[PDB]
């Protein structure tokens, strides 16, 4: 109970920053996650033994895919950690508990294919969950792992506190379905500009947690340029595999996913930053002023993608 995790000095300091990269040493990522729960939540939120057992089962159930992998899980949790730490007082004891767990769990057992590929493949999971297919899977896998023996990290919550935190986690994971992001951000835009946004309204909180989830999920666009650029390679390695599988079903993939259309990457990054990333971090920064570094770093990387187009790299 007196066993504080500590990190080497450069990590200890850099981890507080939004643009922190968790590094290539996989064996340090569990320790980094625990460090963030202890600072974000307290050293008493979770029985350490149960937490460590939970983390290692969660890790085991991420697959060896180029992008939607255990490193993505921890990177997304670290972004949520930075948001929580820069907005100390806005979040309940329960949201702080739930949201680092949701982020760690948000892509459990991902295979590196979109909902669309499953629906066109006719994957069993598309019959069981008609919308937000993978995301209902990820939540389902989260509940499975919580119900393994010695894995209930929530065991000392009351029955209703338990139900609230599993409900925070379920909405949080559903919200990582980017198809849902657009409406969620539009509504947050109106609510904030007409002045009706009320953080005491549970349905409003829900939406603000969903936008945080999109922001943390997309945080590859908010890293220093060399991190952003090398991640883009992993992201496209999955996209191109999915395009290949689309061709195998006899379907021209969208060009984003076609590996014969690599030259169009820089212009597709512009679209994505313009239609998705910048609007996301904009609305987030309006709602949560201290998250501004995410917007500023996204705009830096947009400017780095325009330089790629101008043959300046
Ligand atoms: C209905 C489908 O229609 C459409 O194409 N809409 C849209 S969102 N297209 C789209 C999205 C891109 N996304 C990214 O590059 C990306 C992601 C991302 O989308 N995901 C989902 C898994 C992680 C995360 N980080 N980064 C850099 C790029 C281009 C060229 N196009
Ligand atoms: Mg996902
Ligand atoms: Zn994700």
């Amino acid at each position: 109970g007196l066993m504080q995790f500590t990190l080497p000095v450069r990590l200890c300091k850099e981890i507080e920053l939004f643009h922190f990269d968790i590094g290539p040493f996989e064996n340090m990522w569990p320790g980094i996650f625990v460090y963030m729960v202890h600072r974000s939540c307290g050293t008493s939120c979770f029985e350490l033994e149960k937490l460590c057992r939970f983390i290692m089962s969660v890790k085991k159930n991420y697959r060896r895919v180029p992008y939607h992998n255990w490193k993505h899980a921890v990177t997304v949790a670290h972004c949520m950690y930075a948001i929580l730490q820069n907005n100390h007082t806005l979040f309940t004891d329960l949201e702080r508990k739930g949201l680092l767990i949701a982020c760690l769990c948000h892509d459990l057992d991902h295979r590196g294919f979109s909902n669309s590929y499953l629906q066109k493949f006719d994957h069993p999971l598309a019959a069981l969950y008609s919308t937000s297919t993978m995301e209902q899977h990820h939540f389902s896998q989260t509940v499975s792992i919580l119900q393994l023996e010695g894995h209930n990290i929530f065991s000392t919550l009351s029955s209703s506190e338990y139900e609230q935190v599993l409900e925070i986690i379920r909405k949080a994971i559903i919200a990582t379905d980017l198809a849902l992001y657009f409406g969620n951000r539009k509504q947050l835009e109106e609510m904030y500009q007409t002045g009706s946004l009320n953080l005491n309204n549970q349905s409003h909180r829900d939406r603000v947690i969903g936008l945080m989830m999109t922001a943390c999920d997309l945080c590859s666009v908010t890293k220093l340029w060399p991190v952003t650029k090398l991640t883009a390679n992993d992201i496209y390695a999955e996209f191109w595999a999915e395009g290949d599988e689309m061709k195998k079903l006899g379907i021209q993939p969208i060009p984003m996913m076609d590996r014969d259309k690599k030259d169009e990457v820089p212009q597709g990054q512009l679209g994505f930053y313009n239609a998705v990333a910048i609007p996301c971090y904009t609305t987030l920064t309006q709602i949560l002023p201290p998250t501004e570094p995410l917007l500023k770093a996204c705009r830096d990387n947009l400017s780095q993608w325009e330089k790629v187009i101008r043959g300046e790299e």
